[PDB]
């Protein structure tokens, strides 16, 4: 037929609800066209398929109005006929679209919100909603593709893509970019180890796309059913929801770094942490008292180590229960993290969120004081819904009833009187349950057997977590399900500020967008395998430009057994985690660096104090983040967007705009092979901290380093000042040290940098200007620093060392503030020139060489 003439590429399947016949597609009003070899669909619409008609489109002060009909049932069940659309033009980047059902409120996800550069129009019939970028005319969106689906539980909304690179939709073990070959990407969340193609713990409805000359745009789909996102390489993306309403957000760029800073300006910029939170952290499930948890901190110690946390996994717990802790092992408890903080060290430990709910009355305050406040999520016959996790029977809090977010505020303080750790790490929180749906199962009905399930493992949306018509304040699971992790990351973050009085610390397993505003994150049970090192960088990657900076995996991997390679080139590459915490399954073999042999403790030992030298920058890359929704790990592409041979690289990341780290990812390599975007790099290896080339010079190109077990690649941007710190086994420490520059000159001789810092833990920081803010430029043969803001945290600053990348010829003289220096060297080889100073970063400075 003329009308089944459609570009096998272009083909929007028919029946993604169920395998069909060529007759029952026919009498859909589908064309059945076999593939020759998910994939390509062999039913799909022609483009006469009925969707819905725009009518009564009006301009408004904010945008647009209108009311789309649909006159022709689609094959699902009870589809919503008449719909509005409302379109705000909210900023120049920012546009907004919204299809609702005007006669009844449709779930919504709970959110407080926050000449153009695109421009937006609607085709008729079948109707679509056109967005151009401006300034070249691009279709960025256009959902006339595909028929518009809006039914009471299945949305579908399509468009065509800009390019075929396209990043984000979280959580799913994958490289940075998408492939668009048929993919099937589902958003449910469901504690399972790190597999590709399944649903895993996390659930992100935001993609951003890339544009031929290195523009991008974002969207946001605020939307937390559960969902399948199906990309075709024509290209095209389909949005397939299981409930809620479409309520969609453009974000305009056009530089990738603005995108994603606009997607953040809707969901939320990132927490700032404490600074001992970029510390080293060290756990494992199976320290099992408290004296061989204080050992853990003397052998590293002894071996001189850096660790500024110390966890416990389930071992604190009294039979696996939230706030006790056992009279045997950890009889002494509140002693350990009291000593702990003594030293200057701080303590986190594991929270489930499930609550044991098989004691008998009154012997456990955590579940009777839940139970007399209506804090859990409740079943068909309004009692709690029980199901099975780690201390057995359990009841599920509902992080949505204010009344359980008092009473979490309530449980953390009382603990925390107990004993006074530091953060906590949220695990469980998909919810996860070990048993399906819940000890009593659940009822049959349209929520736990909608008619789309999409592609989760285990076929249904009751696996491995609990009943999807279970109910919470707001509403029930099945619309609040991806949102489980999110809410206990809220409660968490404010019972630890009412708690402490200080900056909160939340790692968290579940997340959903706008997580990062609140938590960070670990990538949960990742195998100790080379496959899952390399799979950590994308991953890394990928939480950054959601807004999640402060994430990482568990270095040298969780599960199975590390090896002492692996375990060395983990921890050199997990040492750029924003998140860095080596974590160890209960079953398998110690893998703490003193654990090692002597070379690879060396190593590891020299990969901690380079992290430890770096902090005050990785600080201040927080700050940026915080305040301005900059990335803190991110991929060459975000830096350097119109060079398209970085638009597939996700086994490099940059800290910042300046420091490249280009890591071994397999074993029996001496050797690595990085992308070098146009620039000069300076190996940061010849700035002195206490056939390798000096600089590269990159015209944009490949560059095979030498990449010995001993040895990490990381360059140093020409143009740029980074601040470093003396070293310290603790941060407590460390912040105590002397401060040194690294200023790496362009050719013609010119560096920015800039230093953020705080007293490292209280609130409120910004709001009451308790925080000292420097810049530094190099030029004409000149250091200097300019004074942004300078307080009583931040005056006591020293800087004692300056050290210079690309300087041509050997000073004669080095002065500061007028004076020769005390002591500089030189090296004709490196081209390095080093200073000893005698310098304070809140004082202005003039260090100039001739
Ligand atoms: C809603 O959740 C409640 C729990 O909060 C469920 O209560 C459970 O109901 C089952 C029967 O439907 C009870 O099983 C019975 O146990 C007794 C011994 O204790 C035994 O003699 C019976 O033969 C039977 O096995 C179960 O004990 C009870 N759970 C608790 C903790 O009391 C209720 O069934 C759930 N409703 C729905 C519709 O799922
Ligand atoms: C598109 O809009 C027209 C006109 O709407 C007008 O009447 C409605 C009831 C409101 O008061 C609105 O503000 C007015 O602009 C709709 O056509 C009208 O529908 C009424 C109810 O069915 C009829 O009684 C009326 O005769 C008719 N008016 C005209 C001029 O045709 C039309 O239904 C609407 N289309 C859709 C799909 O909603
Ligand atoms: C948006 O997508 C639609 C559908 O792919 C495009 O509309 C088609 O345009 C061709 C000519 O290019 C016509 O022959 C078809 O009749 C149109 N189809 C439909 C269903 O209307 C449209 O061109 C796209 N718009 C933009 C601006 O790219
Ligand atoms: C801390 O280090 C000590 C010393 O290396 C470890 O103690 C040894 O443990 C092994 C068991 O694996 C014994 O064979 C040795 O005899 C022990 N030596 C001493 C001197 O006690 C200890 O296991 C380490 N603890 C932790 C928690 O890592
Ligand atoms: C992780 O290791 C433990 C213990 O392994 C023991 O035997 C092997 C062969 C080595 O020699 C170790 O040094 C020794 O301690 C195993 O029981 C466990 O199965 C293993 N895990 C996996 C996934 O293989
Ligand atoms: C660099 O400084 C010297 C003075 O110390 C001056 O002669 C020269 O012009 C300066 N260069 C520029 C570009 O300003
Ligand atoms: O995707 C291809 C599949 O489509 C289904 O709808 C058909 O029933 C199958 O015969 C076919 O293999
Ligand atoms: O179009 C019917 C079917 O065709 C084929 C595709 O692999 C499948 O995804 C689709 O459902
Ligand atoms: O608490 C026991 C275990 O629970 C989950 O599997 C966590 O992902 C893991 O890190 C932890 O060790």
């Amino acid at each position: 037929p003329t009308q089944c003439d459609v570009p096998p590429n272009s083909r929007f399947d028919c029946a993604p609800d169920k395998a069909i016949t060529q007759e029952q597609c026919e009498a859909r009003g589908c064309c059945y066209i076999p593939a020759k070899q998910m994939g390509q669909p062999w039913c799909f619409f022609p483009p006469s398929y009925p969707s819905y008609k725009l009518e009564n489109l009006s301009s408004s002060e904010m945008g647009y109005t209108a009311t789309l009909t649909r006159t022709t049932p689609t094959f699902f069940p009870k589809d919503i006929l008449t719909l509005r659309l409302d379109v705000m033009m909210e900023t120049e980047n920012r546009l907004h679209f919204t299809i609702k059902d005007p006669a009844n409120r449709r779930y919504e996800v709970p959110l407080e919100t926050p000449s153009p550069l695109y421009s937006v129009e609607f085709s008729e019939e079948p109707f679509g909603v056109i967005v151009h970028r401006q300034l070249d005319g691009r279709v960025l969106l256009n959902t006339t593709v595909a028929p518009l689906f809006f039914a009471d539980q299945f949305l579908q909304l399509s468009t065509s893509l800009p390019s075929q690179y396209i990043t984000g939709l979280a959580e799913h073990l994958s490289p940075l970019m998408l492939s668009t070959s048929w993919t099937r990407i589902t958003l449910w969340n469901r504690d399972l180890a790190p597999t590709p193609g399944a649903n895993l713990y996390g659930s992100h409805p935001f993609y951003l796309a890339l544009e031929d000359g290195g523009s991008a745009h974002g969207v946001f789909l605020l939307n937390s059913n559960a969902m399948d996102v199906v990309l075709q390489p024509s290209p095209a993306l389909s949005w397939r929801s299981t409930g809620g309403i479409l309520d969609v957000y453009i974000f305009l760029g056009p530089e990738p770094k603005s995108v994603v800073q606009q997607y953040l300006d809707v969901v939320g910029y990132p927490f700032m942490p404490p600074y001992w939170g970029l510390g080293f952290h060290l756990c494992r499930w199976g320290y099992s008292s408290t004296a061989i948890t204080r050992q853990v901190v003397e052998n590293m110690t002894r071996a001189h180590f850096p660790l500024d946390v110390q966890w416990n996994d389930l071992d604190y717990m009294d039979s696996r229960r939230d706030f006790t802790f056992n009279k045997d092992g950890f009889r002494d408890f509140p002693a350990m993290v009291q000593e702990l903080h003594q030293g200057g060290r701080r303590y986190m430990m594991i929270v489930d969120p499930a609550i044991s709910s098989s004691g008998p009355a009154g012997s456990y305050r955590p579940y009777d004081e839940g139970l007399r406040r209506g804090v859990f999520i409740t079943n068909e016959t309004g009692q709690p819904l029980i199901g099975k996790v780690w201390p057995g029977s359990t009841a599920f809090p509902d992080f949505t009833n204010p009344t359980a977010l008092a009473w979490w505020e309530d449980m953390v303080a009382e603990f925390h009187d107990q004993v006074p750790f530091d953060g906590m790490w949220i695990d469980m929180n998909e919810p996860s349950n070990f048993i399906r749906g819940s000890e009593d199962g659940c009822p049959n009905n349209e929520l736990e057997n909608p008619p789309y399930v999409p592609g989760v493992v285990g076929g249904t949306l009751q696996a491995a977590t609990i009943c999807a018509s279970s109910h919470q304040f707001l509403s029930t699971h099945y619309n609040l399900h991806n949102l489980y992790g999110l809410t206990e990351a809220i409660a968490s973050h404010r019972a630890l500020v009412k708690a402490r009085g200080t900056r909160p610390f939340v790692i968290s397993r579940s997340t959903f967008a706008g997580h990062g505003r609140y938590a960070g994150h670990w990538t949960g049970d990742v195998w100790s395998s080379w496959e899952q090192l390399a799979s950590s960088v994308p991953e890394i990657l990928q939480f950054n430009l959601l807004g999640v900076p402060l994430v990482g995996a568990d270095v040298c991997g969780f599960l199975g057994n590390t090896s002492e390679e692996l375990c060395v080139r983990w921890t050199q590459l997990g040492a750029f985690y924003p998140f860095m915490r080596n974590h160890n399954s209960l079953l398998s073999l110690p893998q703490e660096p003193y654990s090692f042999s002597e070379p690879a403790q060396q190593a590891m030992r020299k990969a901690l104090t380079l992290r430890y030298a770096l902090l005050p920058h990785l600080y201040t890359l927080f700050h940026q983040a915080h305040v301005a929704g900059e990335t803190v790990a991110r991929p060459l592409f975000l830096e350097f967007p119109k060079d398209s041979s970085t638009w597939t690289v996700d086994h490099q990341l940059l800290w910042g705009e300046a420091l490249l780290i280009t890591p071994v990812l397999q074993a029996g390599k001496a050797e690595v092979t990085g992308y070098f975007p146009l620039g000069t790099w300076y190996d940061l290896q010849t700035v002195p901290i206490e056939p390798r080339e000096p600089a590269i010079h990159s015209e944009g190109q490949w560059v095979t380093l030498p990449a010995p077990l001993d040895t990490i690649n990381v360059h140093l941007r020409a143009g740029y000042i980074i601040p470093l710190q003396g070293p310290g086994l603790t941060t407590t420490e460390s912040r105590q040290q002397p401060m040194a520059l690294a200023v790496a000159l362009t050719k013609g001789g010119e560096a920015r940098g800039e230093l953020f810092w705080d007293d490292g833990e209280s609130l409120e920081v910004l709001e009451r200007g308790a925080y000292t803010q420097v810049i530094f430029l190099a030029r004409n043969n000149t250091i200097v620093n300019e004074l942004v803001r300078v307080t009583s945290e931040g005056a006591g600053l020293q800087l004692q060392k300056v050290t210079v990348l690309g300087v041509a010829t050997a000073p004669q003289q080095v002065l500061s503030n007028g004076v020769p220096v005390s002591n500089f060297t030189y090296s004709p080889d490196t081209k390095v020139l080093d200073i000893c100073v005698s310098l304070l970063m809140g004082e202005q400075f003039l260090v100039s060489w001739c």
